[PDB]
Parts: structure tokens; C-alpha cells; sequence
């Protein structure tokens, strides 16, 4: 399988551009 976002709906097949991508994506610096 693949991986999905909790926030947007980016499905990659890939963590290092998951986690990075909900990071500089979602929570970035608030
Ligand atoms: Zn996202």
C-alpha cells in the first residue's frame, strides 16, 4: 500500500516526503 495525509488529501508512497510534506504543509511555523 501507500501512505495519506491527516490533513490534505497527499497519498504518496513515500515517509520521507510524508512527514516532511505535513510539516512545511500543515504545521510549519505558528
Ligand atoms: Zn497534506
Amino acid at each position: 500500500k501507500t501512505y495519506q495525509c491527516q490533513y490534505c488529501e497527499f497519498r504518496s508512497a513515500d515517509s520521507s516526503n510524508l512527514k516532511t510534506h505535513i510539516k512545511t504543509k500543515h504545521s510549519k511555523e505558528k
